[PDB]
């Protein structure tokens, strides 16, 4: 049987951790995967969610499966961040929220939804975009078409181009936005472009799909989900996956959410029963530890209290980094002017090197990024922030 | 998109979870989902697990991404469980580990990976068993055909008709076999029958695939591993998925394995790079903490002699607990004779009852079973066992 399999290629971004294992040069500065990395450059576990997990060594009494949509409080927690306490959409029961393994689960489950339920032929992914997107709407067998999003030359959102490109997506169509902190970019819609978008997107007729993979990221919960909620005002039915990974730092936990909204109630259910099937035929049920942490969190008060200052406190280092990142680059005497790097939200640099830069960073220096020229700058600390920039300089 | 959408039956296992909720009746025996249960009719977390939740506590610093594999030694330590010790498949480098989201992210990653990149077109199934075999594969894309395996008239392994029907299994397809404790009949191979299935699996030209999920349920780890080890020897590809939700009473964790056999290790790196690949587009890494569990509990000598001990105590419970339910059947005057229940292996009771007798069994009695006549014996307690074989005798 596999004797004539080919390789499949390494990953562009879960390729790096390969790469850098076996490079042994001890200066390595590892800016590749889009994990927080606090002023030592380590990933530390949260202390409110450490002590979560206290509470659950102590109050845990079985491990009895879960229920294929996974742990009901959790799915309740999760939908009034992303629509609000008093949303309409909870309130209608318009909503269903499964618990998947992390936000990448989540979007597999909502392809194979659709591809097997619906009349769904393809999905419109922005350009550029995480470059799962495609293989995971692929592997679904959806078709996977691009629309303008970045403009390279400005580095903004080039607006108009998004616009007259969608206007080739045909009704029936699915319409993939991130939330916030545009992964790789940076650059999210106003709101007032949110708006725009969302009265398009009814007229024309799209089935909305969010990822929200960083809430909190770029201004704090609530602002971030200004783009979705207007989107929810208006539509009778979008999907919106999320993660945990990120804002909790419950990375191999693999924690996060796909929501179904429909016209009522009895609609969402018919739809989310076909979804639970998609996932009994998937993994059955999903890993309770990192909800169970996430549940625990959000329904504490106090333990809330605790991760939103910690979620604040990251933001902050990383909003800190990257005006010291421009800052030092201009004392290095760095050729061009990154002063746009300011402007993008989320733990990203991105539009500044090419390919080949990136390459002779890492072949040269031991300075890891992705290919497309995105660095990690939640991975810059002051300690590598100087032999960072000489490397950045020196291949300019 | 959804307007049309119809209403997914409910799972003939899991929906009883959903039935017993809405059932408001004190007296309720479950006895459909096959988890363990102690004398007092609780699912406990098992205490080597509850000690390694605290190392990990204590012990863990970063939550950081798994790798697409899982975590290392985990699969390292499921090998020797399932090869043994100085297994030549081991120490020739010819096996593979992914760690998988339980037992059905395991045999769903191998249907992507047998769909995608070889040319199975079929797999063969016993009949009966476990229904989301059937789900699991054709979700996938492949044809499930069946072959014959038990024999409702003597309840016994009718091995002339399950040679004969799987003759007509033409060489490069799947045929999947249950490790032990086969779900549900309970009845398994002899030794003997299992290297007689060997010998004609090489000459036919199937590839195996192995379900272990009840590995130590049926006479001892090593035991009831056989079976899997007596075909290793003379196959040069074979693939097995194990779980670890009832060994370690781990359910909810999902904690599960998929390993790869090949020729060689250039064949099986080379295949084992598109299983990768397979599960990048799926849940992109495994859940950490039911491995971690795992892995440090097997790692331990002394909490691996705290679990080694707990399962045999889970094994010994049910064993005496089918044995005093013939027993108290026959002092309620129970009819039919049901004493080959004893010879059966792992959880459950099967053969007994008719689709019609369970249906009555929830409605008049409240008591809960799988409507093929599949009953958890490990769901039976000292307290509830004179009741229970009071409602069956009354259906009789
Ligand atoms: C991180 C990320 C994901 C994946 O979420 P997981 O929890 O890691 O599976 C999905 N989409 C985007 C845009 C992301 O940044
Ligand atoms: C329980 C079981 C599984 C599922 O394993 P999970 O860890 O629950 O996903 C698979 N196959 C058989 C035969 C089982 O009994
Ligand atoms: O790729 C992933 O699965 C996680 C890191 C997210 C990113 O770097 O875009
Ligand atoms: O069905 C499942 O997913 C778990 C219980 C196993 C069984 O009862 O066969």
């Amino acid at each position: 049987m596999f004797e004539n399999i080919t390789t499949a290629p390494a990953d562009p971004i879960l390729g790096l951790a390969d790469l850098l294992r076996a490079d042994e040069r001890p200066g390595k500065i590892d800016l590749g995967m889009g994990v927080y990395n606090d002023e030592t450059g380590k990933t530390p576990v949260l202390t409110s969610v450490k002590k979560a997990e206290q509470y659950l060594l102590e109050n845990e009494t079985t491990k009895n499966y879960l229920g294929i949509d996974g742990i009901p409080e959790f799915g309740r927690c999760t939908q009034e961040l992303l629509f609000g306490k008093g949303s309409a959409l909870i309130n209608d029961k318009r909503a269903r929220t499964a618990q998947t393994p992390g936000g990448t689960g989540a979007l597999r489950v909502a392809a194979d939804f659709l591809a097997k339920n619906t009349s769904v032929r393809r999905v419109w992914v922005s350009n550029p975009s995480w470059p799962n997107h495609k293989s995971v709407f692929n592997s679904a067998g959806l078709e996977v078409r691009e629309y303008a999003y970045y403009d390279a030359e400005n580095h903004t959102l080039d607006f108009d181009a998004l616009i007259n490109s969608l206007n080739e997506a045909q009704a029936g169509d699915v319409v993939l936005f991130h939330g916030c902190c545009h992964n790789p970019t940076g650059i999210d819609p106003t709101l007032e472009q949110w708006q725009t978008l969302a009265q398009l997107s009814v007229e024309k007729g799209w089935l909305p799909l969010f990822d929200f993979a960083y809430q909190g990221f770029a201004r704090g919960l609530e602002e971030d989900a200004e783009g979705l909620r207007a989107f929810a005002a208006m539509h009778k039915e979008l999907i919106v996956a999320s993660s945990y990974s990120k804002n909790f730092g419950l990375y191999n936990e693999r924690v996060g959410t796909c929501t179904l909204v429909a016209a009522d109630s009895e609609t969402v259910d018919r739809a989310f029963s076909q979804m639970k099937a998609a996932i009994r035929v998937n993994y059955s049920s999903p890993p309770a530890h990192g909800a169970s942490v996430v549940a625990t969190i959000l329904g504490n008060d106090a333990l809330r209290a605790i991760w939103e200052q910690e979620l604040t406190d990251m933001r902050q280092r990383i909003q800190r980094m990257r005006q010291l990142f421009v800052n030092t680059l201009q004392e290095k005497g760095a050729n061009r002017d990154f002063s746009f790097t300011i402007k993008q939200n989320g733990m990203f640099f991105f539009g500044g090197l090419t390919k080949e830069q990136v390459l002779r960073l890492r072949e040269e220096f031991g300075v890891y990024a992705v290919a497309s020229g995105r660095l990690n700058v939640a991975g810059m600390t002051p300690d590598n922030l100087a032999p960072l920039c000489e490397a950045i300089v020196a291949v300019l």
